């Protein structure tokens, strides 16, 4: 599920940055109703991605951690990608949040190589940028 | 609406390639129930994107034609893009069909410049490909 991936990716980030995370952290983070969060967490608990105890709070199972880290890698690769090709900083999160779920892993890998391509030599970055310049010259 | 864009893009292609197009052409093309197609066409008629008459069949209004052509440009740019970075031919349509709706126009433009970048010089294409080679060498 697409919103599943959002939850897993989000819970992953919440645990990582806060250590302790709850249903409230997810709600706030996703701007969703906590009751809806609970229902989701329960399905996730059922599919054995996580564990939601008292003193424990949310804890990702070994399986949740592999997937979660994969989703986090994917999300950040997409941001870097869009940033690299010149998308306006303000547009990135939104676009990345939508497409991340409709890209195959085979594509995610090709996007990875593509980022490497530009990352290993600025000459390439300047040639790409110069295309954007001429493309938008009628507005400068 | 995302499925709206699919319909408009599809009706556009159907008119272009067949001249005459009906509700049945859409159903078949989108693998959707025709009754559902009718309901959609009626909303589209209401928002003045198209005209659905007897001898006329489906006809895009001047407005439907600008948007439709824009959606068709977008869809094909995405295919070319993925193909250009090495995504397996079999994966392209699916990935393109999902992401096309969650990319801003600002991104679609940067994707355009990026395609130009590689299209104007094969040297660039060979350097990108060589990255994919080394990336997958453990499987050759
Ligand atoms: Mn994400
Ligand atoms: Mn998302
Ligand atoms: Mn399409
Ligand atoms: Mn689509």
């Amino acid at each position: 599920t697409p919103s599943m991936e959002d939850y897993i990716e989000q819970i992953y980030m919440l645990i990582e940055e806060k250590g302790y995370a709850r249903v409230s952290d997810i709600a706030e983070a996703l701007a969703v109703h906590p009751s809806s969060v609970t229902k989701m967490v329960q399905k996730l608990d059922k599919d054995e991605y996580l564990i939601y105890e008292k003193y424990r709070g949310l804890v990702l199972t070994s399986k949740g951690k592999k997937i979660g880290k994969r989703l986090v890698y994917r999300h950040e690769l997409l941001e870097q990608f869009l940033r690299i090709i010149g998308v306006d900083e303000e547009k990135i999160y939104n676009d990345v949040e939508g497409i991340e779920h409709h890209l195959s892993w085979n594509s995610i890998d090709r996007i990875g190589d593509l980022v490497q391509y530009f990352e290993e030599d600025d000459a390439r970055k300047k040639d790409l940028k110069s295309i954007q310049k001429k493309t938008e010259h009628h507005n400068q």
